[PDB]
């Protein structure tokens, strides 16, 4: 029916492999599996994809994270809920992490401000939960731990590349990273 | 005597705060503290600084990391040596990490290839040490562990920004980060 979402999918990958500037809109629809010039109806032109792609997913992850917090019985499980929830994003949507890391600056200034706002709030969602579990942590302490863990979790692009993606490797990748992050937050709490 | 290094120093800060593209060579020497056109003798023009800056430091960190391996009494101590050696770079040379994050693409093809070559080998130095400490782990495990740890350590620029640099905060950053990375690497050895 609607060839739009099929086209976004193609953009995500092509922006992930070769750079945003490297990728030309012409071969987005070609590699996508879509018609000729009917593409130039909803995604003229290139920058328009990047914005929906980044701004969209970023707004979700903030909502999705703030949901985990609301739905959690207590704080202990809220932290686990986040760890898992981010791990899902981290291992599943490994393309968007690379796009975050490179092509965030080739986003229109209005949308860039917007995406950064969401990231900041998403870190603050963690900080909130991380800091209420251990009130002896300062703001900057929670932040440090929060970015630390994300740094660790979002390091997957340097390991979970296209020539890989085997589900046996993914679940083992998940198993470890989880184990790493939980033990990293615990070491932090004890240190301070 | 020779105001080249003073010019290098200026560059690092200016490339870190404002983007590479945004930085004009004119105001590198201005904010640096140097003469007018005598600058245009050893660093014409802009791109030249970025290459010496990145290629120099990258090639050093490889050497420095490979030194830690050699001189260390045993393997367990070689890991602590590396963790501490990277912490030195991660927290101290915070500017470069932000430049490695963004403006690696605006390096000439020959230099970019060389900078990535060093990063790759620097990871392999860890891999080598991390894999001999636990031969139960396969290659792809020790890679994921290495990149995991670097993601955690190189998350500093999201906290230790220019509006700060109070040494009390850095020793705390160093203490937490080390504690987190050491606890994380063991969790990895256990889980798998």
């Amino acid at each position: 029916s609607d060839r739009r979402f099929q086209l976004l999918a193609a953009a995500e990958r092509l922006f992930a492999e070769r750079g945003f500037l490297a990728v030309r809109l012409e071969d987005i629809g070609a590699a996508a599996g879509v018609s000729g010039p009917a593409i130039y109806r909803h995604f003229p032109n290139k920058e328009s994809l990047l914005v929906e792609l980044l701004v969209g997913v970023s707004a979700r992850l903030l909502a999705g994270a703030r949901d985990v917090t609301t739905r959690s019985a207590n704080l202990a499980a809220a932290l686990d809920g986040l760890i898992e929830f981010h791990l899902d994003f981290a291992l599943g949507e490994a393309d968007l992490i690379r796009i975050q890391d490179r092509d965030l600056a080739h986003l229109p200034a209005v949308a860039e401000r917007q995406v950064r706002k969401a990231q900041r709030q998403y870190v603050e969602v963690w900080v909130g939960v991380l800091r209420e579990l251990n009130p002896g942590l300062a703001e900057a302490d929670a932040r440090l731990m929060a970015h630390a863990v994300f740094g660790l979790l979002n390091s997957t692009p340097h390991s979970m590349k296209a020539a890989d993606s085997k589900p046996a490797r993914t679940v083992r990748a998940r198993a470890v990273l989880r184990a790493m992050t939980v033990a990293a937050l615990s070491a932090a709490d004890r240190c301070l």
